């Protein structure tokens, strides 16, 4: 193959095709290098928020466009399917994602064994915004007992449209003119995202730029973690069930993959890891409105692999018990939001299980921004290949619907 | 009759068909049992919040739901009417409604004369909530002068769609797509409550407990006075005008009213009084979704009968105008919320009137809690007779609708 | 012409198609009246907001059906129209209200002339408002650093809609059934401003009377600045390119110039100024869509005359950069809000332009709400005659969408 790549054939077709996927390339080298020459701070945070502004535009437009997504997706991804067979895409679903979660926390604990307001009510609040008590205010706000904290409700928001989409489909004839309004606003959501890709290079190089202005060997164990799960782990389950090549795929969604480490958000980098698997990795609309909504709140390996790290990372200074590690790492993955910096909040659960200060999340604060980042990216790379591997099992449910 | 029970025929149907009804009737005998046994409390408030965990969690599910309800409710039902149907079928409820509030303050009076910010502001409030000056904020917010306090504006809301749903009516084909649209959006709401009608048992059982963890003779006073206006006054009034059984019409509507006995909110249980008409009594959905929405936040015979005997009885301790009495209390009857302790609220307008101060309300509030819980059984029954006595009074409307 | 009005001729039929027309300017006549009548004030500003109460009610039902307006407005709108024919009547509107807005400032410069928390966050929030980061939230607050102020993102939802009818039009269609859904809601919303037209002669009444409940030589210069630009200036740009008579067309958005200075907001004032085109003038609804909700917003020749006169004067009494004036007073018009106070809100930017001091805004602030009312009237005199010059040079793509 090294004999084969000398050949300097074909260069100037890939820089014509893949034009927004190397510039979104450059944007990080760019971000790294401008954000590393002004790093000689005799700015304010105010002159900083002045500075990562073009990144924060970004934001703005990407969270927008999740809440018209994750409702309209899952109402018509539920009408799509019938009552047995959501169920049988539904446990290939939870299998999926407690197999690939509870891997990376077995993974996350030998890699730390080798190198070296109470916690009730974190789980009420779960259950009270699992149902919301107003689904306008769901779309914009959440709960958090002291009450109703700033911030989409997407827990409670793809809850209720699983049920709505359920209902509709059930409904039949009635329930079509409601499933055909979700749809027309799901491909309308999803063209505004392919005007919201082109800003993308722009946002992201001052997304980055802005955020680059013991721990450090802990930093290294979690990013090595993070490497042998994501691209020798993860793309092996790829290559055992579908029998394709993951790498490939992988390449598919390297937008939604180099907006992560921008966003460091699920949910944000949602809209654009639709546009990657409906394209690019021809992954089919019925089954992508199904795994990737509920993946990118739930299927967090990336964060339970970081759970497990930081647990035992603050017993080693500190100087049976960790099972309970492997437990609540799951728990509070899978309870954890898409959005930053989210791995840390839910780590006052995983150390409190074990009798650990919750007081020493105050020491890895500092060096969490870019683990974040790295985290957010494994979390998007499985409810990605989560797809995938889907649509690979439950292809005979497909061809029944494809009949009409 | 006595000799015909002591046959034993049948008891093994009955137990089948209505499962879930005597669930919730176990779940009240369940949850005085469970709240009385766990009384003496060792446990902080926020222990006590833990401890009726499972009945917010009910209330969250029942609140979601009134807001699509209310919306689609009476945009498809005054669509469904023509200009004149509609001021005909209206004129037969405000003149059952100002009725039945006006014969529930007489008794009320009769029985309590046998047996021993700013007011204007309150008024103004309701002509601002009437008319809300956005939508979008009316769905989740209310407005309380001081600014706009939290929790829906159910009045505004059924105003808006009451209007919207008269323009769709008079648009014709045009406003089709908006009616079907709304239809489709009401059955797929409906087919959620017949969900939480299952968790119902569970919420209503630890929604009791949770709460049971001179004064005394005015409790039997109203206690006494609704079960006459309830149990002997209103099911006559349904006798005298359909010339049908009324127990048999009650008995139909016992989830609701056994609903109501553990909410205290009119606004969370209509939902299940939407299931129970148009399911059990087989009230038609043209005139439900019609006397309904608007007897939930109006209609509150149970309320006017409240606010007539504790205005008296603060009068009995401190030592023409009583006429006075009898109008405020309707005021305020049709003024209040359909949600809990909102009697003792607007009870600071009823006692003003007469120059009876305000910090007596402080005397009542330990033991309003019971009486609400019964006071909104006597709101939901008004709205369920005044649907089947309008539906009997209104089939020649309904006929002319059916030709098609 | 003077001897052909002595006819005394059809004086009846006038008052009965006018009747509304009439009702609203008696309503002026007397709200002048009676708050000059009650000007004694032995009343707290309390009784004042009382007073003025029956004005308060009609603003929160204009300010109710503004947010479904301009979503379904330029939703069907931009949906009407091709790609390129929406590119070309956008820049026949942009080219018009640049123009208007330039040729105001230096009718504003000349005239005052011949008669004697930062800024940079100011640029950054309208940026941030552009892209509102979530829809549900925009329709009812906007953004404002310190962080969301209360009152609807207009802009944000402008610009939404705007993308948003551009990519159903491109759906073709499966974007027919949103398209056809948001005409409905815009005749509904439409035939819901025909009801609160009837109650605006009560409102204005009021609404003006609780109002009137160095600077005196600098109020004639903006009111006489006014009525050279609005009745001399502007009525001659309609007659250079329609060849049809201004002041007929005029005579047809009285009805939205009489409540512009009852409301003094152009958003506000927008439900009654769409009814007064569409019905009297005629235009057509593809073009009113689009000119009137944009123009809103964007369109105010009478602030920017106001931003030009209001600056200098300030210069007046504290004793090249006259260029800086024209320019900052064009980007804080485009800027400003269409909403009461919004234009010396916005004169912070015109002030720190040239050096002069922000505190000086306090002189004036006594004097602004009369000219407010005024400066109303100028923003939607522009946006009614942008419409119908729009609507002439438009004709040709018009009359290619009439085939079908
Ligand atoms: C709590 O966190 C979740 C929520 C969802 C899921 C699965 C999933 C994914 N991915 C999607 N899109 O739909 C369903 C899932 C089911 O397991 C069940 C499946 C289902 C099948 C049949 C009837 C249903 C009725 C209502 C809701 C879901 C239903 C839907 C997994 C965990
Ligand atoms: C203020 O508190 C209320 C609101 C509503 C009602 C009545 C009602 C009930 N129940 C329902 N569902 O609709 C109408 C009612 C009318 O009296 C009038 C009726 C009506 C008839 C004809 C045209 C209308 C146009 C707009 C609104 C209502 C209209 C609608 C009574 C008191
Ligand atoms: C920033 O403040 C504004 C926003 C809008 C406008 C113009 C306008 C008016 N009036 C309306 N109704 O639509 C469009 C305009 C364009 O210039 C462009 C035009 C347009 C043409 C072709 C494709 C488009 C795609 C998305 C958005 C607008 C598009 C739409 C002017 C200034
Ligand atoms: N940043 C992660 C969540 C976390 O903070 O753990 C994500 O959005 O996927
Ligand atoms: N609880 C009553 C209202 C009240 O408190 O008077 C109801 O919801 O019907
Ligand atoms: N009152 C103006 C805006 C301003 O205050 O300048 C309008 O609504 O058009
Ligand atoms: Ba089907
Ligand atoms: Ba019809
Ligand atoms: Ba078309
Ligand atoms: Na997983
Ligand atoms: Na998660
Ligand atoms: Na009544
Ligand atoms: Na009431
Ligand atoms: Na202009
Ligand atoms: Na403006």
């Amino acid at each position: 193959k090294k004999v084969q790549n000398i050949t300097k054939e074909d260069v100037k077709s890939f820089l014509r095709r893949n034009a927004l996927l190397l510039l979104t390339v450059l944007a990080v080298i760019l971000g790294v290098v401008l954000g590393f020459l002004l790093r000689p701070y005799p700015l304010s945070p105010r002159e900083v928020k002045y500075f990562a502004f073009p990144g924060e535009l970004l934001m703005r437009m990407l969270k927008m466009l999740i809440l018209p997504l994750i409702v309209s997706s899952l109402i018509t991804g539920l009408a799509s399917l019938d009552a047995k067979a959501s169920g049988r895409l539904g446990m290939r679903a939870v299998v999926y994602y407690m197999s690939t979660t509870i891997i990376a926390v077995v993974l996350g604990i030998i890699l730390v064994l080798i190198i070296h307001k109470e916690v009730l009510d974190c789980f009420l609040d779960l259950a009270r915004n699992i149902f919301p008590s107003n689904l306008v205010s769901a779309a914009f706000r959440s709960y958090s007992t002291t009450q109703e904290v700033e911030g989409m409700n997407i827990l409670g928001l793809v809850v209720f449209s699983m049920v709505f989409g359920f209902a509709l489909g059930k409904m039949g004839e009635q329930g079509q003119l409601l499933v055909d309004f979700f749809n027309s606003l799901n491909e309308a959501t999803m063209k505004l995202v392919a005007i919201i890709m082109w800003y993308a290079p722009l946002g992201i190089l001052f997304l980055i730029a802005g955020k680059i202005v013991q721990l450090g060997m802990y930093m290294v164990t979690v990013i090595v973690g993070l490497v042998i799960h994501g691209l020798i782990v993860l793309p092996l389950i790829y290559f055992l069930i579908t029998r394709k090549n993951p790498f490939v795929f992988i390449a598919g969604i390297l937008q939604a993959l180099i907006t992560a480490l921008g966003t460091s958000s699920s949910s944000a980098t949602l809209p654009i890891t639709f546009k990657c698997l409906e394209e690019n990795n021809g992954v089919d609309k019925r089954i992508t409105r199904f795994v990737l909504p509920v993946g990118a709140t739930i299927n967090m390996d990336g964060t339970a692999l970081y759970q497990a790290v930081a647990a035992i990372f603050i017993a080693q200074v500190n100087n049976g018990q960790i099972i309970t590690i492997s437990i609540t790492a799951t728990a509070a993955s899978i309870g954890a939001a898409g959005i930053p910096q989210a791995g840390l909040v839910t780590m006052v659960i995983v150390l409190t299980a074990v009798g650990l200060p919750t007081d020493d999340i105050t020491l890895i604060i500092a060096v969490d921004w870019l683990l974040d980042r790295f985290r957010t990216m494994v979390n998007v790379l499985g409810d990605a290949l989560g797809a995938g591997i889907v649509e690979h099992l439950s292809r005979k449910e497909l061809e029944k619907q494809d009949a009409e």
